[PDB]
């Protein structure tokens, strides 16, 4: 629930709040890991569990040789993988300057298998993934709802809603032409498609219908890769499945960064990709807009740049924010005894920030994509005095 | 329980009045000593008592050789270092003109002992004053919140707000760095911090197309406000200030001339070396000449002569409102009626008794403290 | 000895073009290590030489058991100090993970000695670092004048330029703060500092109409910069650093405890300092979106990657203007012919062979002096070109 000075609050207040915020000029939707959980998605903990189960030798070596993770820490349920890739890369640069060969196989296989597992926890449908007609499955219904609601609540003089989703899975570009609404992905042509960031000026206008939305993913894509020519590309899904996913899954060759996405601890250790620059240019250039609203469904509070380029620029009271945090009382009790991770402590700032223009939203599992897109209203035509 | 010019007002009506006033263009402030004193600060009387317990050797001779106060007068608690520093300086100048070596040594001791208690109890952090992370200290949250408020309901086309106070509490910049606020106090720079009028005309702008501000003004000298006595007034960071010329004075019982310019004296003109005054009040009066502008005062007796000489002659401009917080207004009214008051009581009772309504009164004990100031100054509301 | 697109032009046209380019609305400058040699800086070769003199028993064992450097490159002073320090931190963390102490204490002493030999040079004032107003010296005063020459001939509402130099001393802070200019670098505040980066993209303006403001883009960090125990970044007045961590870094022998400081590029692998450093790089790159980006190259070793990454990315710009300052080609051609130069020399000489008219080179021996750079800039017509301040200052000083 919501408390204000020791008095309970009703849901209608928050409903009217979000309705009015949507009525503001600009709006944006942030979508974290919770963007797709009911479609078959899994959290990083499940990825690590599958990684350790598939290759127990790696867990044994970690327990014995180096101890980059402790059993008690895993029991505490705080295992982090984001630091493990960067640890491995720093280790391997050290070895490349040291020339220790007999100890490389362990870590190179660790990289290969970890990337395999991470890429495996996002298809959400297994073999069913490959065939067509998936776009019409009941699983992807809510994405259609969002693709409809916010794309038409745009009277002349207002910009289209912003998409900010940062997960592995593929669920945003398959409800697009199912209902015909293009959440712009920007890849022209039929056979040879190239990525051109200069396509940031797309908008339909009726000259002689008038539907557009805005895509901005803070995760890369499950099908973005570098071909040694300094390029990135997303193409059809089953095409990639039949092309290169099988090679990574089975062959497990000496790993080069076949398809580049950056789930890890330090992004700048992956500074080869400046598209991070563009995406966070957008997300740091949007918070400053006055009379703008942000609907945050799934902000894990774990990443650094997100949690440092939110508060650092909230200091103008015309941009309005709110987050859907499932566990309110449990999280408050946990934080009162020391806090959680390094970045999530920023919640305390919003628990105590000097902006009387927000209020936390929670309740538990009832604040995911489903309710997030269901609780919004539909545009009303022909208002009457009443 | 609130009156103005013969018109009654209640709590809800008072809240509406203060909100409507806050919608006016400009609102001033006086976060008097009754804001940080409660948090652990000390008043001039407490400093006087601390000095009395310290240096227990003069009390016998001074009450006999010079008689600057009697036992009955001391009991009455009618002391004020404001004039006592001036009298000590006059005494010592006489001594130097006449060369009573004992008098010179005695009054050097008097000066270098009296200019310490007012400072060495004005840190509120002990030796931690050289450390960092003191901005996030829980003892200043009040300040933090207030500043945010006074920058939220500031719509475009209205001048920046005014904070006017002088007290020895190093607080406001210890509440502007957690919040990212950027107050201005006429100075500039980390390492070489001095006065610079060119910094009085800076406003925040967005180059592409998160900015907070407010105005600071001190009228007595900050604990880090000093000069090299060679036509060079300087300000210094907290740690360097503790390191260079503040540790010995605290804990070495040595001599002390006017090292760092702090003016708790009364005459404030014998020290014509200090031009600070000459400029700061240039703004205070200039702050109150406007119409449809308010001033807030948090627990002020109005003791100073200069303060009640540009204020009483400010109500002449009609729409200039004014606000005073005073718990024990009855005491001042009675003392004035008894005809035994100083600048403070006379001026306060005069401005309360004026038949006009530009006077706004807040009182009732602790209800006039900083808590009401934080509670009342309003946030904007659009979707209640 | 003037080269401009391969076409020779008279001196009058050269000076006219230089003056016209010197008064551009948009200016983007990236000065190299050698460009500031005349300002009193010390090249990293001297730092390494003094380091080896301090501890000449390290290079042999270093190569023998770590191969961190090649013998020839170290002998010829072709090693990277910041890269070596970062790789030393990498070895140190590896040893901490695997408890390779016999290597941890073999790295600790050399790391602290690198500190002792590098930090001692960046202050530029030694015992006078503890004194205020130290930037008033006439030698550096000209720099302030340049700022005036870069601000006294600028119209209102003009675009913001940016100049980044490899040297990262705090002389800029002392100069600006004796000049009374406020600074928005991220450490906004004075008593308990923090890093607030949004103000990067804001500027000071006058409510009535003065136009004196600059952006402190210290991509390199700076001598004060140190992360305290809290996962944040702070700053200190000069005396704080000069009497709490500069001293042991210069006076005591081996007073090294852990990963604390923010120079040079020390803890990249940790998220915090990575966001501390790379954000300025990005936000500069977040500003080079204009078609008139300007670049300058001087003494680049072609060993870096991220800077080289952006260089390769942006080198395909038809509207790119390049100016190179390197008065060493005459003395380097013979060295290259005899035995061959380094990677940077080969790269630059190969690039020069390209028939591009957008690359300019400035030379002429004595003509490349700092003073000549000062006069080459525009000069106000109405400014009094006479010597009267000196006499008045002397008369005032004589009194009392
Ligand atoms: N060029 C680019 O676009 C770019 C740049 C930098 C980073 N990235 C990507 O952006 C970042 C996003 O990664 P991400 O997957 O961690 O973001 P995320 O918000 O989707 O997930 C963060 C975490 O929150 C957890 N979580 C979800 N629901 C929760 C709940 N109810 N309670 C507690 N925890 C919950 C998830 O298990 C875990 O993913 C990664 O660094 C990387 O994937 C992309
Ligand atoms: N900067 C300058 O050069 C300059 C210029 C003009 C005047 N002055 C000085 O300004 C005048 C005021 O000095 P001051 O502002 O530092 O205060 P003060 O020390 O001179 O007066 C006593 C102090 O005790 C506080 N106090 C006492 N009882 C209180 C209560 N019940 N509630 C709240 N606060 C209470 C008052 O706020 C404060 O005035 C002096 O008379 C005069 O010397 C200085
Ligand atoms: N990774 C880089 O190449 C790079 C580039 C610019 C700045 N920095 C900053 O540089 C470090 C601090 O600045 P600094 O004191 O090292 O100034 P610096 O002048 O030494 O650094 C500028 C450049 O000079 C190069 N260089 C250094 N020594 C060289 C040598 N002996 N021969 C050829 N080239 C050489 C370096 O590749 C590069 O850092 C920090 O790690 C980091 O903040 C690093």
């Amino acid at each position: 629930s919501i408390y204000q000075g020791g008095n309970k609050l009703n849901e209608d207040d928050f409903r009217s709040h979000v309705y009015s915020l949507c009525q503001l000029d600009n709006v944006g939707v942030l979508l974290g890991a919770g963007a797709s959980v009911g479609c078959g998605g899994k959290t990083m903990k499940d990825v690590w569990k599958s990684f350790k189960q598939n290759y127990p030798e790696l867990l044994g070596a970690l327990i014995d040789k180096y101890l980059l993770v402790s059993q008690i820490d895993s029991d505490n349920n705080l295992v982090n993988v984001e630091l493990l890739i960067d640890e491995a890369t720093k280790f391997l640069s050290v070895a490349k300057t040291r020339r220790c060969e007999d100890e490389e196989e362990e870590f190179r296989k660790i990289l290969s298998s970890l990337y395999k597992e991470v890429t495996k926890a996002a298809l959400l449908t297994g073999e069913q993934f490959r065939e067509k007609n998936q776009g019409k499955k009941d699983a992807f219904k809510y994405h259609k709802e969002l693709i409809s609601k916010l794309i038409s609540n745009r009277q002349p003089g207002q910009s289209a809603p912003a998409i900010f989703t940062t997960n592995y899975d593929l669920a945003l570009e398959w409800a697009a032409e199912d209902l015909g609404i293009q959440l712009f992905n920007g890849f022209s042509g039929l056979h040879t498609r190239q990525f051109y960031p200069q396509n940031f000026d797309l908008a339909f206008r009726n000259v002689n219908g008038h539907y557009h939305a805005y895509l901005y993913k803070l995760h890369g894509s499950l099908t973005w890769y570098q071909n040694d020519s300094l390029t990135v590309n997303e193409v059809s899904a089953s095409q990639a499945y039949d092309e290169y996913i099988n090679d990574i899954i089975n062959k497990d060759d000496f790993y080069r960064g076949q398809h580049l996405i950056y789930p890890g601890a330090n992004k700048y250790s992956h500074t080869i990709g400046f598209v991070y620059g563009e995406m966070f240019r957008r997300f740091g250039e949007f918070i400053s807009k006055p009379q703008t609203a942000l609907f945050i469904n799934g902000f894990g509070f774990g990443d650094y740049h997100i949690n440092r380029i939110i508060l650092g620029a909230l200091l103008n009271p015309s941009f309005h924010v709110v987050i859907y945090y499932p566990e309110l009382k449990e999280a408050i009790t946990k934080v009162s005894k020391g806090g959680g991770s390094e970045a999530e402590k920023a919640i305390v700032t919003l628990k105590n920030m000097a902006f009387n223009q927000v209020t936390v939203v929670g309740g538990g599992s009832k604040a995911y994509f489903n309710s997030f897109v269901e609780h919004l209203p539909y545009p009303v035509l022909f208002p009457r005095d009443n």
